[PDB]
C-alpha cells in the first residue's frame, strides 16, 4: 500500500485519501475504535469467549506503527461457534478504546483470522499497577528502531496477558488502521489489566508518538454488554 | 443516477457496478436485507419504539421498483432518545428480511430520517389473512403504471399498519436499493400483520416481477433480539 | 396428610385449613400457578435446560386427581448444573398455567428430584389440532377409577411430548396441589404441543371435572423470560 | 414477638425457635441475606428503580440492634410501578450481604413500605476511604443506649447516601432480622460508596459486636444482574 501514520498529511483523518486501498477509512460507517458508552451499550446475552491459546510465538517486530508479537497460527479463539486463529497481537498507548469518555493508558489487541479470512480482534485495557511478568518477556527484548525483528526466547503464554473476568464488550467494527477493512468482529475485554509505570514508559519513549487512531462515530450500532 | 432492476444485468448482484454512486451495494459488509436465525441473534435489553405518527400522506407512487406513499414528515419514532422522521412507506412481495431460512409473502418499510440525515427503517411482516383495511385506502387508488402518481382521499393512519404486539429484531444495516448506504438502524417487527389473498395478488400482478433484494451475509453482526 | 379436591368444601380454595401440613398453602407467598403476562416477565439470560430422558414407565394410574404416568427416575433434566431425576408426569385441563391471562386446553407436568430432594416440574402446553402418538400410548390404556393402576403396553418417550422449540419460562414455585410445598423450580415451555379434540375429550371426560388449581399472587418474584 | 441478638441461644442460629412468629426463620425457603456469586446470578432486563426521597427524618435511634434513622413515610422508591414509601433506614457491620463470598466492611439498609404493607429494600455497601458528608449528618448525633433516640440537627437527605451508579441486583427474600419475613423485593446496589475509617470504627465501638446475619440458601431462586 502507500506510507501511514499518526500526525500531518497521513494522519488518521488523512488515511481514506492515501491509497484506493484505504477508502473505507472514509467511506466506512462502522469502523473502529469507538467510545463505550451508557447511551450506546445495551445488556445482551453474550457467550462466553472460550480461549485455546498455545504457544507458537515467532518473534516481536517494531513496524513502525506499533510493537507486534507475530504468533504461528495454531492457537484459537471460540467465536459465533467457530475457531478464530491467533496470527499476532500489538498494542497502543494511549487506548484506541475509550470508556465513557476516557481513554486508558495501554490497549493490546489480539488478531484473529478464522478459516475463511475472517477477522476478530480481541482488546485488552491496562491501567499502571503492578508490573506484568508475561509483558516483560515481550518488553526485555523489545525493538528498538522501526523494522527491527528480535528472536523470543522466552515462551510466550498469551492468555496470562488477559483478565480473569472474561465479560466484554461486542460490536460490529473494523481494522483499526488501514485499510480499516469492516466485517470485524470486537470483543473488548471489560477488566484492565496491569501494568508497570516503567513498562508502560518505555513502549511509549519507543515510539515516540501516540499511535491511537481517533475515536468513531457509532452510527447504526450497538455495542453489547 | 443510473437505472437499476431486480433481474438480468442491472439485477441486485450487479448493483455495484451500474454507478460510482453505488459502491456500497458491493464493498458493504454490513448490508441489508438478511436472514434472521437463532445462530445469529441475541436477547437484548431492547428499548420499546415509541411511535408518534400522523396523517400527512401526499400521495401513493408506482416508481417502477415499488409502490410507495408519500409523507410529509411529521410523525415520527423514537430510537436511541432521538426522533426519526416519517418521510415513506413501500412494500416488497416476496419480503425481503426471512426468518429461519423463510420468507413472508410481503414485507412493508417506513423510511424515517432523523434531523442530521440518519435512516432507520421499520420492518413489518404480512402473513396471508384477514383484508387489511389500513391497506385498502392505498390499494383502492394503486397507481398500475410505472410513474404514475394518485392523490389519496382517504386519511392515513401509518400506526394502524404496525402490530399490536412491538417487540422487535435490531440490526446495524443498509437500505436494500441503490445506493444501498449504510449505517441504517433497522427495527423488524416479530409479528406478522395480515393481509388478503385479494391485496397481495394486486400488488404482485402490479409491481410483475418480485422487488426483493437477496439477502446479505451478516458477517460481524448480531441481530438482537 | 389429609384430603383434598376441585369443588365445595374440599376445592382449592379451602386446601390451606385442611391440615396444618397444608399450611403454605395460605401463608405460602411463592404458590403456583400463575399468570404469565408482560407485567410480570423480564427478559433474562436463562441457560438452556438440557433433556435426558429414559423409557422407564412403571405404570399409569388414576389416582382420581389426574392420570399419571409413574417413572423408575433414571432419566433427569439438568437445571443450574444439576440434575433432577424424572419420578413422574402427570395432565391438567384445562391449562393451570394461563399466558396473558388466557387458558390453554391441556396442561403436562413433569415433575423431577435431585439427589438431595429438591423439585424442579417442567410444565407443557397442549393446543387442539393434530393427534398425538406419544400421548396416544397414555391414552389407549388411561385407567379409569381412582387407585387404579394400568400396564403400558407401548414404549414411553416422554421427551417426544415436549415441543421441539424448548424456550422456556422460569419463576421459584411451588407444588399446584397439596401440601402445595415452595422451592420448586418450574420450567414452563412457552412452545405448545397439539392434541386432537377426541384426546382431550377423553381427558376431560375420563377425569369428569376440571382438575385445575386458579392463578396464585406473583408478590415480590419476577417471571424470567 | 419474643427477644433475639447476635450471640450464644439469642444469634442468629437460633432465632427460628424463639417464637412460633419467628418461624420462616427455619421453614422459610427464601431468606437474607445471600452470597451474589456467578454462579447464581442471572443477566436480566432491570428496571431502573427511580429513587424520590424527601427530608422527613423524625428521629435517630439506638434500639441495640442497630443505629437507626426513623422517617416520616413520605419519599418512596417505585418498583414493578407500584410507590414503596421510606419508612426508616439501618446500618450493618459488616456487610451482610457478600460478593462473591467477600463483605464489604458496613451496608445500609432503605426500608419501603407500599399502600397494601408489601416491603422493599434498598442495601447499599461501603467501602474504608474518605469521609462520608451525608453519614456524618447521623454520625455526630448517634445515641448510644438501647432505647435511646435522639433529634438530627441537621438535614437529612437519604438519596445522598446512594452509589451515583444505580445498577443493582435483585430477588425476592426476607427481613434480615426477626421476623424474618418474606416476600421482601430486594434492590442491592452494586457500586459501593466510601465511609472514613474513624466512621466505621464508630459505628462499629457503639455497636459492640458484629450486627450481620449470616448469608442463607439461595434455594430456587435466581438472582438477577
Ligand atoms: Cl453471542
Ligand atoms: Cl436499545
Ligand atoms: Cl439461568
Ligand atoms: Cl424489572
Ligand atoms: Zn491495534
Ligand atoms: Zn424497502
Ligand atoms: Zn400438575
Ligand atoms: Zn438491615
Amino acid at each position: 500500500g502507500a506510507h501511514w501514520g499518526y500526525s500531518g498529511s497521513i494522519g488518521p483523518e488523512h488515511w481514506g485519501d492515501l491509497s484506493p486501498e484505504y477508502l473505507m477509512c472514509k467511506i466506512g460507517k462502522n469502523q473502529s475504535p469507538i467510545d463505550i458508552n451508557s447511551a450506546d451499550a445495551v445488556k445482551a446475552c453474550l457467550a462466553p469467549v472460550s480461549v485455546y491459546y498455545v504457544s507458537d510465538a515467532k518473534y516481536v517486530v517494531n513496524n513502525g506503527h506499533t510493537i507486534k508479537v507475530v504468533m504461528g497460527g495454531r492457537g484459537y479463539v471460540v467465536v459465533d461457534g467457530k475457531r478464530f486463529y491467533l496470527k499476532q497481537f500489538h498494542f497502543h498507548a494511549p487506548s484506541e478504546h475509550t470508556v465513557n469518555g476516557k481513554h486508558y493508558p495501554f490497549e493490546a489487541h489480539f488478531v484473529h483470522l478464522d478459516k475463511n479470512g475472517n477477522i476478530t480482534v480481541l482488546g485488552v485495557f491496562f491501567k499502571v499497577g503492578k508490573e506484568n511478568p508475561e509483558l516483560e518477556k515481550v518488553w526485555r527484548v523489545m525493538p528498538e528502531e522501526p523494522g527491527q525483528k528480535r528472536h523470543l526466547t522466552a515462551r510466550i503464554d498469551p492468555e496470562k496477558l488477559l483478565p480473569e473476568n472474561r465479560d466484554y464488550y461486542r460490536y460490529s467494527g473494523s481494522l483499526t488502521t488501514p485499510p480499516c477493512s469492516e466485517g470485524v468482529r470486537w470483543i473488548v475485554f471489560k477488566e484492565p489489566v496491569e501494568m508497570s509505570r516503567e513498562q508502560l514508559e518505555k513502549f511509549r519513549k519507543v515510539m515516540g508518538f501516540d499511535n491511537n487512531r481517533p475515536v468513531q462515530p457509532l452510527n447504526a450500532r450497538k455495542v453489547m454488554k
